């Protein structure tokens, strides 16, 4: 019997297995990287470092919780991150409907201090 | 110690060695197969956030150049764009349009969850975006 | 008796009393004429030449009836009077207010066409 | 004709003329009189419109260059910006600002009616206007 050739056979599938587990977790990496920049560097207000609470939307297409962008308004009018003068807001129901979404999926901790702030700002559109 | 014996010494140094391997082998597609339903959740987690929160109303696709009226609703620019054409009126509240704003936050949000998903979803998106930039 | 005297303080009367009357007649004339200006050349809709109806003012400080703009809006997103692309509209209550107050002032015949338009046109703001 | 009837002729067109130049006289002020109340009609008017429908409910001066907010309430520039200091809201209907907007139809209108007033009325306004832009 070809005692060699069941080792080089089982030596191969190990070698198979593990490059298909370590392309999986490249995968994995990177599709959860990917989220936690959505989490951490496109939901998260600048002003106060939360995830946005009523979002609003700027002429200049940045978005801030209305709160935040309200007490920076009385001192300036100008965006915080681009700096051009402030000449609209509207509120983002997608935004504050996405946030929600997504803050479900976090940890009840997480989930808690949200739900702390918005009463603690009266943020009345977040029912 | 004997032929039978030695034979059996050698049979069992061999099969601890598949023995082993095996271990090795299951233990390895166990890892595999755990990040791949980490994977799976995080990308069921975008599906669901993009299928159900960032797919403009009118075309049913995600906001490809997302606008944000006064009233609060969202949509593409091309079909904002197109319904403003004939109605200066909200598709949704039907409330008069008195501003239009472009959202970054939705639009990297949308790029960068998209990016994640299928070569046929992420085509597409691109065919989309290249249509509606097309001259007519 | 000096008769040739009371003529000539008779006819110095009858020239001031005219010239009082000149200019009280002069007075008269120009606060018509800036009466009428701002009637005709403030308040009325450069579209449909009537008085603003659901008066709606535009991010360039000109301001068309609503349902005015909104069918040019639906054509082209340039201010009608200066070309600037359209960026917002507002309602205005003080110049809907302050001109029903102007046109009830005027003759039943305009402020019957007045209110027949706001039917026409759906105006509900004018409640 | 003798004395008497000659001297009562001269007499007759004497008086005749008198008479002429007190007619003149009477319809004179008449015309002016009347006059007089066409304009003081149109004046009532525009301070009825002016000091009832064209004051900042802030200062209750008529509109220094007026804003017209998103919610449809309008102020000075000067005295919502004062507001806005301490308040992003509304100072008649609480809502949210979200947008301010100058008006120029407000300010030509008020410019042209107080033209049309009194030295103290439009002396007043220029010193106002003189005080808000001064540097503080
Ligand atoms: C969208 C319409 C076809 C479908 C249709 O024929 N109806 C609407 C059905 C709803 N579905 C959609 O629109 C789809 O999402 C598409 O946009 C789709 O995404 C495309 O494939 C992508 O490009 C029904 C016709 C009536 N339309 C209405 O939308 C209803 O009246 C309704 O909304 C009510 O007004 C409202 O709900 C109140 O109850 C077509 C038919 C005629 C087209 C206009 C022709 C003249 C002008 C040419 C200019 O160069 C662009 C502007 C335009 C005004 C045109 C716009 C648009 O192109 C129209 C309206
Ligand atoms: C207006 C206030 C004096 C009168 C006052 O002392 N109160 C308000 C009374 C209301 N009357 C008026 O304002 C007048 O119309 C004046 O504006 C008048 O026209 C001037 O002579 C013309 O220049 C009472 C204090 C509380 N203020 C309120 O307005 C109430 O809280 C009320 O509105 C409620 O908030 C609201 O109704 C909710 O119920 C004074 C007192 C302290 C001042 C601030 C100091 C610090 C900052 C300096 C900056 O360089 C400019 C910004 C500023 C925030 C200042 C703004 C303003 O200058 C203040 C508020
Ligand atoms: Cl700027
Ligand atoms: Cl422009
Ligand atoms: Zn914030
Ligand atoms: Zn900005
Ligand atoms: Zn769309
Ligand atoms: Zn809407
Ligand atoms: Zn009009
Ligand atoms: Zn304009
Ligand atoms: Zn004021
Ligand atoms: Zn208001």
């Amino acid at each position: 019997k070809d005692f060699e050739a069941i080792i080089q056979a089982k030596n191969k599938e190990l070698e198979q297995t593990k490059e298909e587990k370590e392309k999986m977790q490249a995968q994995k990496e990177e599709v959860l990287s990917h989220m936690n920049d959505v989490l951490e560097n496109e939901l998260q207000c600048i002003i106060c470092s939360e995830y946005f609470i009523e979002a609003v939307t700027l002429n200049c297409a940045h978005s801030f919780c209305s709160y935040c962008i309200n007490e920076w308004m009385k001192r300036k009018i100008e965006c915080p991150i681009c700096r051009k003068d402030i000449k609209s807001k509207t509120y983002s129901l997608v935004l504050d409907n996405c946030i929600n979404k997504m803050v479900n999926n976090l940890s009840s901790e997480v989930k808690e201090r949200r739900i702390v702030l918005i009463r603690e700002r009266k943020a009345k559109r977040l029912f």
